[PDB]
């Protein structure tokens, strides 16, 4: 067969390139949470000692709606909640880098206003909207420090670990910058047929990958077209 390789271009490997595996969370054991399947016409390369790397993964807590007649404050405790060095807007806010609260009103999910975040106790206060009826109608996604994660390259065990950090280190060490910084260890090739698998290991904090989870991944890479 004939193989044509295109020119190299800068590419961010980001969270949007990952798809959920659909695996359910389990305590104290690694499991594939999400995966980046390399396209049939692509080759990606992550450099040895790569430092343009940002990873902020979220834990999940699901609480019941109180079917309020009017909006009201709701306080939920978030085990292993962590502050990241990321720029945070002033509270009240619906966007916050460390916490995102969603409420289901009828059939529609909506972001909730966060009014207080206590990193010392893990308590987060948000305004619950009126008419949240479901027993699982409130989902809270937050940056946590329970356990670790790894990135593996799988073929088609035949899967090699290419990156591994605890959540407490990955989530607390910078950006802006140096001395403490985390570097990608070795050069990695993502050729057609390979999968970059995200595996997580937590004991008490459930982790799901869905449309509301807001996981953040940004890894500097090089990409090129490959045609057969």
């Amino acid at each position: 067969a004939a193989v044509q390789v295109g020119g190299w271009g800068f590419a961010w490997i980001d969270n949007e390139d990952f798809s959920p595996t659909g695996l359910a969370w389990r305590s104290g054991e690694y499991f594939a949470l999400a995966q980046m399947k390399t396209p049939e016409t692509a080759h990606f390369r992550i450099a040895a000692q790569e430092r343009r790397l940002r990873i902020y993964l979220r834990g999940q807590k699901v609480v019941n709606g109180r079917n309020l007649s009017d909006p009201d404050s709701r306080t939920v405790n978030l085990p292993f909640l962590m502050q990241t060095p990321q720029g945070a807007p002033t509270l009240p806010s619906t966007y916050h880098p460390d916490v995102a609260v969603w409420a289901k009103v009828g059939s529609t999910w909506q972001p909730c206003v966060i009014t207080a975040i206590n990193y010392s106790t893990g308590d987060v206060t948000f305004t619950e909207p009126a008419g949240v009826t479901a027993s699982d109608g409130i989902e809270i996604y937050y940056v946590h420090g329970d356990g670790q994660f790894r990135l593996r390259v799988a073929r088609d065990d035949s899967a090699a670990t290419v990156f591994n950090q605890s959540f407490s280190t990955m989530h607390s060490v910078d950006q802006n910058n140096v001395e403490t910084m985390i570097a990608w260890p070795q050069q990695v090739e993502l050729v057609p047929g390979t999968r970059l698998v995200l595996e997580v290991f937590t004991t008490q904090v459930p982790m799901v990958w869905n449309e509301r989870s807001g996981h953040y991944i940004q890894i500097a890479a090089m990409g090129r077209r490959i045609e057969v």
